[PDB]
């Protein structure tokens, strides 16, 4: 058929094409047929000049207001005369210009990824919006370079471009928490428009952390005289998770038995672990337990420390003097050399701590033998007469080889008949 | 020196060494010496026997009880003798017997374990207690097979055994949520003797399952003439994890259209998508948007699916009669062929739903000519005389080629002069 085109956005009067002389309309009989537009819209947007017979445009058109979408827009026109009463069709086609970039209708796109987001989930992004079409419509997608997350650019049946963010590899919060990326979208323009909108992804945490001690296992070594309420060392465990995911409690381990609790004390915030009561090397020369560091997640990770505390030997005990067996009771008459009292020593500390001497002052008739090691027999050493003396109180003085050293005494009663 | 053994838990009585013979103690003086045990606690185990000379046992020892872990147990004895007063000194070794089965401290131990727990983590076990010493203490540690989990067993500085478990595969309560497993301690006495406890791990959910969607995306068809509140279709959606990390709820996507969200309405619970309002194909034939499936979730896993919904064109549009011109009066004199009217007629239905065909009563004196697709102009076709006649009202049908077909009905008046 007749087919004028004529631009989108044309000013008022912008020639489209002579309708009279291509209807074979006379142009002495313009002023008499009365040559209209016909339709409220098409008169709102053209107009007939009546001295030439030229099609113009009234009201400037807007292609994307008129056919949105479609591939091509032909306006059908409709004129009409009267005298002899007649009617007349032509198509005008209305040329898309780019005056549309591609814009996103939100330019700043926020989303929340969880930590253990499994990679290949996909994303959906708002696409720009570019009310041409054809070559003029949105003609590609970039998104900035990263490491964690690429493109994935679907064609719709329509021909209409869909992004999408594809997650590649596995996300980590205590790594890098937030990215900034630009998308950009670009049409098919010359030149070519487009439009950029930043996404700031920010990672959530999950806890994928247990606590982390300084060292893998601590040992630590205690004299048996330090006081109650010393601290023997300070466990320090880290725990890069967030909020509570990244609180560190410490305790004993659920089974660690009562002779540890009853010793030792460890406090749950701090990790330092006091001294509670007596230690005794005497008795109990070494300490193994596990403690453990738990965080507030849920569920919770917990990790564990094997700890062991060496005691030392202190020279904390005197010796203990025994006297087995005692004759209480001696007549004078007896000769010299006779066994008088049995005297057992122990020590119970270790090395020269627990190693004893014996004695006695020299002035006494009396003196010490020994047969078995940390055995003393007390024996007569001298002439005895009861009229002299009737009765003899006999200190003993037991010694350690400690610095310094310690000392038990014990008198015998022994009378004479 | 002198070493005379006799084993643990001897019935009272039972004939440990002659001491008078190896003290070299005449037989005849025996109820003179008055040959005695020293010291309350052997006093309280031991005695001598004062006919033959020979130490026996009087109340049962507890190797254990006296020694607890150390390797050798060696009770030195002191003995004393009166006229003359004398002491001696034997060592007694008390022999270990496995009167000790290995035994759980708790025969029931449950442990809960984060399905996130990474590879390599160890976890504590109670040992068993074995009071014996060498060959009779725990000498061994066996764990039930099963797939995620093995023993490390450590060896302590002293000799004891501690059993670890230590995680070897990822967990996945998704698969299997509870194990049951056995750890056996045996010790190594003849016959061997050893103890099992049950051990139950469970593992501790996390969300590491999105929703999964039936299909990845499904496609609709549906007639314009649907009414409000059909479904359109039933979106299924699983989560397999755990509490409201496996409560699934639906939602359209955050950046979908308003247009989308007033015609279609989805139910959060149920996935049901509904019909909210009227569809027409004339002016929009399909509908693509995402919808979402989010867990309940601390950090939500979602995951979208697309939508497509075709339109089906109805024949819900009748034929529009619009009258371009009209005479309205008219000269009896005019000749027939005379224009009269212009009509233009328009169906915005497809296919045979808008093809239009036009027609009038046959008896007029009017005629309906065309020229132009879907345009006709209404024509005289036969004489007139106002005298006869002085107006016409000419009814001009309309009617689509629909079934049922529409029609609409539009009267010109023509006055005749
Ligand atoms: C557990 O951590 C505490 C605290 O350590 C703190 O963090 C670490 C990463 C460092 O930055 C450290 O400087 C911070 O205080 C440890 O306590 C500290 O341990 C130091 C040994 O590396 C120790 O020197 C320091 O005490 C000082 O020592 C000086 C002599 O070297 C003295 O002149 C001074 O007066 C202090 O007595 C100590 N500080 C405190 C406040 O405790 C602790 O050792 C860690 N535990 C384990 C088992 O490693
Ligand atoms: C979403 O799920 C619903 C419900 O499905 C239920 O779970 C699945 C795993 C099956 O066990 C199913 O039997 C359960 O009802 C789906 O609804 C059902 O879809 C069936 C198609 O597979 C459909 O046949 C059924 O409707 C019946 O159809 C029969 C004729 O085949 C009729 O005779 C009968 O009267 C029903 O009209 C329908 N049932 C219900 C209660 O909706 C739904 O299709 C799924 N959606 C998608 C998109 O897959
Ligand atoms: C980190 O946690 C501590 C301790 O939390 C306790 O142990 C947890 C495992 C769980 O059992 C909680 O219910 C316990 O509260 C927090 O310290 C507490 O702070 C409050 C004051 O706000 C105080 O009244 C409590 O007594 C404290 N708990 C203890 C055991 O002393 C601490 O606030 C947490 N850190 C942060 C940054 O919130
Ligand atoms: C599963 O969840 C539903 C819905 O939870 C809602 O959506 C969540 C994502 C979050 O926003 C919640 O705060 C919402 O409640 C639960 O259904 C709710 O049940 C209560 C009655 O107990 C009812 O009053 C609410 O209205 C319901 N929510 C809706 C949206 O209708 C449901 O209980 C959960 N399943 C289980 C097993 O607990
Ligand atoms: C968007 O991108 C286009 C081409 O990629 C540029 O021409 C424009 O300046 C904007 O950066
Ligand atoms: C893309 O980049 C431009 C700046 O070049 C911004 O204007 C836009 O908002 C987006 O960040
Ligand atoms: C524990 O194990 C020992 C040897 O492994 C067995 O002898 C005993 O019967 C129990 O099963
Ligand atoms: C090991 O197995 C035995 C049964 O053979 C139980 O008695 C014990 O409690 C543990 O389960
Ligand atoms: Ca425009
Ligand atoms: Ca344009
Ligand atoms: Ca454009
Ligand atoms: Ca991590
Ligand atoms: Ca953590
Ligand atoms: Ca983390
Ligand atoms: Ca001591
Ligand atoms: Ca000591
Ligand atoms: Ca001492
Ligand atoms: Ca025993
Ligand atoms: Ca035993
Ligand atoms: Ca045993
Ligand atoms: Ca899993
Ligand atoms: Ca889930
Ligand atoms: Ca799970
Ligand atoms: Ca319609
Ligand atoms: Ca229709
Ligand atoms: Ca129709």
């Amino acid at each position: 058929q007749i087919r004028y085109p004529v631009p989108e956005e044309s000013q008022e009067g912008t020639f489209v094409g002579n309708v009279a002389q291509d209807f074979l309309l006379d142009t002495e009989s313009l002023s008499a047929r009365r040559l209209q537009v016909a339709g409220e819209v098409n008169q709102r947007h053209f107009r007939v000049d009546l001295d030439s017979g030229a099609l113009l445009i009234k009201n400037p058109i807007d292609r994307e207001a008129l056919c949105g979408l479609s591939a091509s827009c032909i306006v059908p026109l409709e004129f009409v005369t009267e005298g002899p009463l007649e009617m007349y069709r032509a198509e005008v086609e209305i040329v898309d210009v780019n005056d549309h970039a591609p814009r996103f209708p939100r330019q700043q796109l926020d989303l929340e990824i969880g930590e253990a987001a499994p990679p290949g989930q996909r994303f959906p992004l708002e696409k720009a919006q570019d009310a041409d079409v054809g070559s003029n419509s949105i003609s590609s997608y970039r998104l900035s370079s990263n490491e964690h997350f690429a493109l994935d650019v679907k064609k719709r049946s329509d021909g209409s471009l869909v992004p999408e963010l594809l997650l590649e590899k596995p996300l980590d919060r205590e790594k890098q928490s937030d990215y900034r990326l630009v998308l950009t979208a670009v049409d098919g323009g010359n030149p070519p428009r487009s439009g950029t909108a930043e996404l700031r992804v920010s990672v959530l945490d999950v806890n994928d952390n247990a606590p982390a001690f300084q060292q893998s296992s601590y040992r630590i070594s205690v004299l048996e005289s330090a006081p109650a309420g010393m601290v023997l060392i300070q466990l320090n465990a880290s725990d890069p998770d967030l909020g509570p995911s990244g609180n560190v409690t410490f305790s004993f381990s659920g089974h660690t038995p009562d002779r540890v609790r009853n010793l030792f004390s460890l406090h749950p915030t701090t990790g330092k672990l006091t001294l509670q009561g007596p230690l005794d090397f005497e008795s109990e020369n070494y300490y193994e337990f596990d403690v453990r560091a738990r965080d507030g997640g849920s569920p919770a990770m917990e990790q564990h420390c094997s700890l062991r505390v060496d005691l030392l030997d202190v020279n904390d005990n005197a010796p203990h003097i025994t006297v087995t067996s005692e004759l209480g009771t001696l007549p004078e008459s007896a000769e010299p050399g006779t066994v008088v009292a049995l005297i057992s020593v122990q020590d119970p500390d270790s090395g020269s701590n627990g190693d004893v001497s014996l004695r006695i002052p020299d002035h006494l008739p009396f003196a010490l033998k020994s047969a078995f090691r940390n055995q003393f027999s007390l024996v007569t050493a001298g002439p005895l007469d009861r009229e002299a003396r009737s009765s003899y109180d006999i200190m003993v003085t037991a010694s350690d080889a400690g610095n310094p050293p310690l000392s038990t005494h014990r008198t015998i009663f022994l009378n004479i008949s």
